[PDB]
């Protein structure tokens, strides 16, 4: 995939820049208000087991990746739906059309919806938002230390298990967002951290995104 390559260059080109070695960090003029991401996964479900993979987008949309890699989106709105087959096309169904074949699907899918919204925390329920077209998971994995979230904008986004940081890389606007543990916001223009450098926390979790976006490349 383009894209993906285009992440390895931006994210070793950062690293190699080595940002948290500076003589001294200016992380914060790095910054770029016109780079926020438009979409994140704020909540997910890992019913891989039986399922799939159930998540809930910043705009309160949802989604499952089937493990009969078909994809179902549900809209704001709580009725729109888009359903995309295992080889990719796409169309456009309301839930109180009541389509036959996919009420399975449509209940399954509004499983996970109820379950995020009593169960589940809104990651980045704060984030200043910043007109796009809303993605699918096009695939995922998790780690022992993190769980990465691949999304079919370009965007890839990573959330580490240990302390409840996370990751909104952009290949497109070439900016990653970075989410602390007290759940502050803030957006990246990778080229500016490899010109006034960043935290070592930041550096870190950047040396670890490269092996995930390797780890994405090798199995696409």
């Amino acid at each position: 995939d383009c894209h993906l390559s285009d992440m390895l260059q931006q994210l070793h080109s950062v690293n190699a820049s080595k940002p948290s070695e500076r003589g001294l960090v200016r992380q914060e003029e790095a910054e770029d208000p016109a780079c926020i991401p438009i979409f994140w996964v704020s909540k997910w479900v890992d019913y891989s087991d039986k399922y799939g993979l159930g998540y809930q987008l910043c705009d309160n949309s949802v989604g499952v990746l089937f493990n009969d890699s078909t994809r179902l989106i549900l809209y704001n709105d709580g009725d729109s739906l888009q359903y995309i087959e295992r080889d990719g096309t796409e169309s456009y169904l309301t839930v109180s059309s009541h389509p036959n074949s996919l009420m399975k699907k449509i209940t399954l899918l509004k499983y996970f919806r109820n379950y995020m919204s009593e169960h589940l925390l809104k990651a980045g329920a704060n984030i200043t938002p910043r007109l796009a077209r809303l993605p699918y998971l096009r695939t995922w994995f998790r780690t022992r230390s993190a769980i990465i979230l691949h999304l079919s904008n370009g965007s890839v986004q990573i959330n580490f298990f240990q302390d409840h940081t996370k990751l909104i890389l952009c290949p497109l606007m070439a900016a990653v967002t970075y989410i602390d543990e007290k759940r502050d916001f803030r957006t990246y223009r990778l080229s500016l951290l490899e010109e006034y450098g960043c935290c070592k926390e930041l550096a870190s979790r950047l040396r670890y995104a490269r092996t995930m976006v390797d780890k994405l490349l090798s199995s696409r």
